[PDB]
RNA sequence: AUUGAAAGUUCUGUUUCGAAGAAAACCCGCCUCAGAUUCAUUAU
């Protein structure tokens, strides 16, 4: 199981609108993170035999977190965090280290066209699996238990990869975000969980 | 190539017209630079 870390510098922020008034999300879903990675190999093509040129990277695990302060504003929901930093962790085993590292440098935007994001540095390595009590900052699933004080937790709804095809709605999956609503920031939460990969001290929780 | 893809809330407008900081008023009334000093002794 290989892991990779990437540091992104945002220009003005990201904007993803909720499916089904056009409110937006607080943090990008894993689908956008996988699509950004897939952009490095499928550049120039928009329809493959027809739902998306991204129904092939569906089994790559990804998480992301903030490192600065921002504000969520509806004026079409947007998340303004200019000059901020984003840390993205990719965990997978489908491809070797070289291919993941090459695709990691080829990220251009997160969400829509205006949400450009440069790349500052990357790291590649081998991860280890643990199950003891850990502290994490990345968001995880709803079914994961919590031992600490419930004070900085929010509930969101994301979709599986089934939504990659047009004319079809993805399955609804609940997610828990360790985020402060105003101002926008990230906080640490202690979880027990069953599977956690150590990617450099900042344990990533998946189930 | 990501609930992503496709879009300007943009077009037309004077804070403008007028009204003296003006009139009267002394820096003027007394004071001294004052007393002492050889250019002469020698040259057809």
């Amino acid at each position: 199981m290989i892991y990779s870390k990437v540091f992104l510098k945002l220009h003005w922020g990201f904007s993803v609108v909720k499916p089904l008034a056009k409110p937006g999300f607080y943090l990008p879903p894993p689908t956008t993170l996988i699509g950004a990675l897939s952009y490095g190999k499928f550049r120039g093509v928009d329809n493959i035999n027809y739902g998306s040129p991204a129904y092939n990277f569906r089994n790559i695990m990804a998480t992301a977190r903030l490192e600065s302060e921002g504000v969520y504003t509806e004026d079409t929901g947007k998340v303004y965090i200019p000059n901020g930093r984003l840390v993205v962790v990719y965990v997978t085993d489908s491809i070797s280290k070289e291919e993941l590292e090459k695709l990691c440098w080829s990220i251009t935007r997160i969400g829509c066209k205006e949400c450009l994001a440069s790349v500052e540095n990357v790291e590649v390595g081998e991860a280890k699996k643990v199950s003891g009590r850990v502290k994490t900052r990345y968001y995880f699933r709803d079914t994961v238990k919590v031992v600490g004080r419930k004070e900085f937790l929010e509930y969101v709804t994301f979709w599986e990869e089934n939504g990659y095809i047009w004319g079809k709605e993805g399955s609804p999956v609940r997610y828990i975000l360790p985020i402060t609503t105003y101002p926008l920031a990230s906080k640490e939460v202690e979880v027990e969980a069953k599977e956690a990969y150590e990617v450099g001290g900042e344990y990533v929780v998946f189930s």
